[PDB]
């Protein structure tokens, strides 16, 4: 995260932390037993940390549970990013309590002009690099979807939404990818993409994930 603030231990309780020997990418948890992600942020051996300010430290909170299956969107292009969402199944069952909780799905998408809290480990540097150790937050509003198209011709779908800052200094970035994108207590985006981060008429690109919840509930259901 670029030009944002640092959340606060456990104040984002649906945030987690894809790990494969290191934070690899954020995720969502929506109830005790499945996490969202990007499709991008596939991999084998994924373990999940919840309940993780500081990814470097132990401190009190965590629960690390292996991953026992992922399923990537069955229409993900990974060369557009076209439908970047994955699920992912934690092999038990997570404690939920205030600091771990899970993130409501939406019943409705969320129109431009709407706030939204997106948060991740990425990196906050918008040249160059500097990994945070704790969770940082941005607050950022949904773009319309014609600004989002006129910052990136030939490149934006039905299933993603442009959010942040025309102006530059304020974006998700490398590290985030996969993590939560909240407005008004509902999960309606995943870091997916962008130029660089931060810059100029380059806002972030994210998952539109009001267009998924059938496909999420259904797939719950059977897995
Ligand atoms: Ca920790």
């Amino acid at each position: 995260i670029v030009g944002g603030y640092t959340c606060g231990a456990n104040t984002v309780p649906y945030q987690v932390s894809l790990n494969s020997g290191y934070h690899f990418c954020g995720g969502s948890l929506i109830n005790s037993q499945w996490v969202v992600s990007a499709a991008h942020c596939y991999k084998s051996g994924i373990q999940v940390r919840l309940g993780e300010d500081n990814i470097n430290v132990v401190e009190g909170n965590e629960q690390f549970i292996s991953a026992s299956k992922s399923i990537v969107h069955p229409s993900y292009n990974s060369n557009t990013l076209n439908n970047d969402i994955m699920l992912i199944k934690l092999k038990s069952a997570a404690s939920l309590n205030s600091r771990v909780a899970s993130i409501s799905l939406p019943t409705s998408c969320a129109s431009a002009g709407t706030q939204c809290l997106i948060s991740g480990w990425g990196n906050t540097k918008s040249s160059g690099t500097s990994y945070p150790d704790v969770l940082k937050c941005l607050k950022a509003p949904i773009l319309s979807d014609s600004s989002c198209k006129s910052a990136y011709p030939g490149q934006i779908t039905s299933n993603m939404f442009c959010a942040g800052y025309l102006e530059g200094g304020k974006d998700s970035c490398q590290g985030d990818s996969g993590g939560p994108v909240v407005c008004s207590g509902k999960l309606q985006g995943i870091v997916s993409w962008g130029s660089g981060c931060a810059q100029k008429n380059k806002p972030g690109v994210y998952t539109k994930v009001c267009n998924y919840v059938s496909w999420i509930k259904q797939t719950i259901a059977s897995n």
